[PDB]
């Protein structure tokens, strides 16, 4: 069925009782590229975390059947979780090792420089116990970890949010588009950027612990107000 479908959506975090969200109703069928907007604290972590199933549901099961009954989804929350170890062995994070394949997402992720900077390369220890790099840096490593992967369903969170370089971003930007076009597969995307903020393809609005709809581009026209105008 949807990829992304809710029927109840009364996650809570409190073992019993206290919901922090009910009422979420969404459904997002496979290849739907359904990025996730709002204001700032608008529950969309706690959305996000509910969606992959880290939240005590209260009304009841939201349901899931394979993409193409499931369960394992990709999953990346907020801040870079960094294994502290090499920099390439992190990119592949247990996956096969293809050169075009880890030179197209190098080039998207446009990690040319941070390799090149470091005397060792992308054999660094990054992350704890190892090499400091910046904050932004490490956002790009963590986000392009779960693109590596491959996967039918790709979720992310501030993806451009942590670190707002226009040629990393666009490149990036254009790299996710383009893979996600060929793959078919789906991408939900969590952030503040508004240099992709509409598109042709799905966009759901989170505020106040829910979604008003997860559509088409047109009901932020429909929507009484413009996102103020842009």
């Amino acid at each position: 069925n949807f990829c992304v479908q809710i029927i109840g959506g009364f996650f809570t975090w409190t073992p019993d009782g206290i919901p922090t969200l009910s009422n979420i109703t969404i459904r997002i069928p496979r290849g739907q590229l359904t990025m996730i907007v709002g204001q700032v604290g608008c529950g969309k972590s706690s959305l996000l975390l509910a969606t992959l199933g880290e939240m005590q549901k209260v009304s009841g099961a939201v349901f899931w059947n394979s993409n193409l009954s499931r369960g394992p989804v990709a999953y990346a929350s907020q801040k870079p979780w960094l294994l502290n170890a090499t920099v390439e062995e992190n990119i592949t994070f247990e996956s096969p090792f293809n050169k075009q394949r880890y030179k197209m997402v190098i080039e998207a992720c446009s990690l040319q420089p941070d390799i090149d900077i470091l005397p060792h390369g992308d054999q660094t220890q990054i992350g704890e116990r190892g090499i400091n790099l910046s904050g932004g840096q490490r956002q790009r490593i963590s986000v392009a970890r779960a693109l590596y992967q491959q996967t039918n369903v790709v979720f992310l969170d501030d993806p451009f949010s942590a670190l707002d370089v226009h040629l990393s971003d666009h490149l990036m930007q254009a790299g996710i588009l383009e893979l996600l076009r060929d793959d078919k597969r789906t991408v939900v995307l969590v952030t503040h950027k508004l240099q992709y903020l509409p598109h042709a393809d799905w966009i759901i609005a989170m505020k106040d612990g829910t979604i008003q709809r997860e559509g088409t581009l047109k009901d932020f026209q429909r929507s009484e107000c413009q996102l103020f105008e842009h």
